[PDB]
């Protein structure tokens, strides 16, 4: 039970905060307070030192950092299966890009100064022991990183000794600070992040054009020009304010009596950088089948590039590559699929048949595109 | 009086429109209705014969067009300077881009079919007459460029023969159609437009980042994060739509008190595209200095690439490439001098000292970047 349990997305998250409930997380911790799981578990623990080791280092020696004294390794989840295993399943369950650092510091050394991130974190402490100190967040849920004077951040709210097995959670915008130690012993742990810049106000500005673009094709008011010159101006006017306050108002009320948002970049940066799925009969029109590797498929409604449904996916991604971000895999389809496809998305099952389309070929010819990109299966 | 007066972008505008009051027309016209200005002056008519000729073209022979039996020649600006010194003139009273098109068709030959334009047009007869038919919009102020069918027209709202001299001005949407009348003239006009994608629509988007933004930074129910997968939803959920409603309403509110707004790319793209003027004592501190090329200058507050104040203007543009888009000049401040910047700007005139800065070095420094980028100007 305390073994992480690569079922499904969902399986896996359970394990990995093990014994404590996902009802309790996401109610009483997730983006609220930090999460301390103390274990008691042998095997846990040669588990968590197997995820890396120090000696994984040479083996694999922009990779690598130096901080003084704490040597970050970027990224492990390229070279190793495991990690790469659970981030995937833990991207499939957030809906979220999930990165990790390795941190690694020898005995009797500090680490980082006092500071707070800007991600939601999960470390996990794989070989010796770290001494954490975690303190009130000076700006919760931080949108950025940064580094805190201690004279800032007051004292400790809670203090611990982490040791392989363990597991640390806290949202981000938590201040902290951690030392190895005193001793022979190193401090070895990775850190699992996520949900950076996923916040409403992401999602707001991620939408907000395809709600003006649809409202001001009945509101003339939105189509008017703007005063001349307003560009050349040093200082806004309170009118233009005042103006664009109505305009938000107007967008607010038509929001209500709305059931469609478009997602301008943020579903397609995130198929886009997401992990591959971890890899270490033909269909009919008679035949019943059901998507695959959904939790890897993403869709919407987009220019040709007149409108089309897109189908992206990751199945095609590459892991080497994942989150070192130094640089577009599916299928474009006319409306009038549309529907069809989003029968396939709901129904756990479907026959070909009663995919609510024009002709037959169509029919079939569909199914058998999404089976050529893996997105298909046969019963 | 009817000639055009290059003083300055207000005076040139007053007399492209002669003698209709520029009062009237954007009391009465300016993105309401169609101004046609039949006139009776061989000289402006001869004027008008000059901005572009037949032999313009094979002078000059992606920069012609063909279109069945009509040639358009895009963007002359870049060749004739009467154009530019009127089109830059233009972008200066408008604070939008401001591209041409000229339009040549044989006597006896039809033009382009039926549509509408997504700008705001200037049309000047060069060379012969051109019998122009009007319509109702079936898209008042329309976003996008669309050609309509004779059976959706309905029958013209204004018919006329424009001939050299003449000039006809029309909103966005307003349906048209021309044709040469049969005979030996050949037609020649030039069509003016700007306004192009400038729409409170296109404000509110060019400026709702900077608000999330700054409003975010209070309110942490912005900087909370999203449902688990929402992106990988194919339909949105009523609380998500609800959500976004009540942040709209948040947002609205805050802006009442707001004084600032930050255009993301609106003002840069102004100034990174439009053209250069028209161009066919060092200061001290305590000399008296002013801004020159003021219409052509733009400032705003942005990351440094902290948020420093950055100054663009457009005296180094190419007006070879103007509108052909086939492709950042200024200065960088701390804000600690904005305050400094907007006393030049306000100012008819100013002194050195007069400056809100620190140290006199700095009052010297500053006006003396402004002045080797042709920004200053000595009393
Ligand atoms: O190990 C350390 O010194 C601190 C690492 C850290 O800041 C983190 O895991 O977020
Ligand atoms: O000259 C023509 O045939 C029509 C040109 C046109 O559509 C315009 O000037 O907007
Ligand atoms: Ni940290
Ligand atoms: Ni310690
Ligand atoms: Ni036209
Ligand atoms: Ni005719």
């Amino acid at each position: 039970p305390s073994a992480l349990n690569f079922d499904s997305p969902s399986s896996l998250f359970e394990s990995l905060i093990s014994p404590i409930k996902t009802e309790t997380f996401f109610k009483e911790f997730w983006e609220q307070k930090p999460l301390l799981i103390q274990r008691d578990d042998p095997a846990l623990a040669t588990y968590y030192g197997s995820l890396f080791k120090l000696t994984d280092l040479k083996s694999l020696c922009r990779d690598v950092n130096v901080c003084r004294a704490t040597i970050q390794f970027h990224q492990p989840q390229r070279f190793k299966d495991e990690l790469w295993r659970i981030q995937e399943k833990l991207e499939c369950y957030f809906g979220s890009l999930v990165g990790s650092n390795v941190y690694i510091t020898p005995a009797g050394s500090q680490g980082l100064p006092p500071h707070y991130d800007d991600v939601e974190v999960f470390i996990l402490q794989l070989e010796g022991e770290k001494h954490w100190r975690l303190y009130h967040p000076t700006v919760p849920l931080a949108r950025e990183y940064s580094v805190e004077a201690e004279e800032r951040i007051g004292r400790p709210v809670h203090e611990f000794m982490l040791k392989p097995g363990d597991l640390l959670y806290f949202p981000r915008g938590t201040i902290h600070q951690a030392d190895t130690p005193a001793g022979l012993a190193h401090s070895t742990h990775v850190t699992i992040s996520t949900y950076q810049n996923n916040s409403w106000g992401d999602f707001l500005l991620d939408t907000i054009s395809g709600l003006v673009f649809d409202t001001a094709k009945e509101d003339v008011e939105l189509r008017t020009g703007i005063p001349r010159q307003l560009l050349l101006q040093v200082e806004s006017t309170t009118v233009a304010t005042r103006r664009l306050s109505g305009f938000l108002r107007t967008l607010a009320d038509r929001l209500e009596g709305t059931k469609e948002l478009l997602s301008s970049d943020m579903k397609k940066d995130f198929i886009m950088h997401r992990l591959p799925p971890y890899s270490a009969k033909l269909p009919r029109l008679d035949s019943v089948v059901r998507l695959q590797f959904k939790d890897h498929i993403v869709l919407t409604v987009l220019p040709d590039q007149e409108k089309m449904v897109y189908i992206y996916h990751s199945l095609k991604n590459s892991r080497e590559t994942h989150m070192m971000g130094n640089e577009f895999h599916g299928l474009r389809f006319p409306l009038s699929h549309l529907d069809a496809l989003k029968q396939i998305w709901n129904s756990p099952a479907i026959s070909v048949k009663d995919l609510k389309l024009t002709t037959d070929e169509e029919k079939e010819s569909l199914v058998l595109s999404l089976w050529t990109e893996c997105l298909i299966q046969v019963v």
